[PDB]
């Protein structure tokens, strides 16, 4: 029940959600390779959160680095470039892939909350970069869900 | 990590679960329109929970009203009318649509718990109606999972 | 929001995840019967967690017993016997069934955490056996996800 292990576990749950999007959503090769890299990153993020930060110069760190986040930000900008402006707010769903990426997005957001909770529990011994990674990942998953809805998104109505 | 934002986020997770039921479960037109309306409501419910109640007469409220709950109750009664009495307790699953509606039901129940937690954290500034909506929605999703299992539900055995 | 009802609810969420694996993953007859028995057990586990332990000799107990756990352990050993040694760490995903069993595994792990939290809240009135059952179930679901990936698992890369 420790905050570190809750954050680690939520990262695993988010990773499984991405695995379901891959296995049931039939993404093309490019999107598959992006999501496969994210799964690799989420393993690293869970390892990071579960391992207290110590001044241990003896073993190679398994930690989220800023470069991981920079990569997600670049993919956000490159995939969002080819999308039109949102007319209304988006409801989660659409194509199978888009719906499954929305599920993953919401699990990632839950993992982000746990990762921040771990930082609050251990400001010195937990890195903020897993949480920042998860923050950017939820944006990327939103963008990819739109990419996977070629005929338009499901839109909220004030009605 | 605030209780309001946890409740908002769980509503989004429940909404994504409904989106997956729609996209992978192949519901007929009537059920689709019901679930699409619920997705619209869950957006409203998240907005409600995330917005503190203030005596602000200047902007149009985005709030769950009793009418939302009355509608879910009416759909419960109308869909349950055409179902036989339960012989045993139901296990979640069956047809793809029924299984996905059971997943959604369990996420909705989690969202309900968070929505009550937000009320407990802010009895004056959080509405009870999102939680009551989520309570009735879990009943409706149970009923719809049975509707989507024309050949019978999966039943628990004392054995 | 009581710890007992959170644990009960997480068991239901895990059960629904297994129901989705059954309905969307097309398991063979043997695996289906194993997962169907687990669903029956998870109903019992939720009932156990939600019912305070009292010295009530008057009604038949609905409780997880050690035999439930022994059964899961036996299935772990029998299914793992026919698998090769892991070369690297596994990422969740692969075949549809494997991916859905990984989702279920991660929900089961969340349910395990809640079940331990219920024990901590009520050391005298809550059984430890639901939590121990959920612990062994996550192992079994991992093993079954590998069984369902005949062409190999998705592997983490240090790269």
């Amino acid at each position: 029940t420790d905050a570190r292990l809750v954050a680690y576990a939520d990262c695993d749950e988010a990773n499984a959600a991405i695995g379901a999007a891959l296995a049931l959503g039939h993404p093309d090769t490019q999107i598959t390779d992006v999501l496969r890299q994210i799964q690799n990153d989420l393993f690293d993020a869970g390892a990071d959160l579960s391992t207290p930060i110590v001044e241990n110069p003896k073993h190679p760190p398994l930690r989220i680095a800023q470069s991981y986040i920079d990569r997600l930000e670049g993919w956000c900008d490159a995939y969002n470039a080819g999308l039109p402006a949102l007319k209304s707010f988006v409801l989660p769903g659409g194509s199978p892939l888009s719906a499954l990426l929305h599920v993953a997005r919401t699990v990632v957001r839950r993992a982000e909350r746990s990762a921040w909770a771990a930082v609050d529990a251990h400001p010195e011994g937990v890195s903020v970069l897993p949480a920042k990674y998860l923050n950017r990942l939820s944006d990327l998953l939103f963008i990819l869900s739109r990419v996977a809805n070629p005929d338009g998104d499901v839109l909220w109505r004030p009605g």
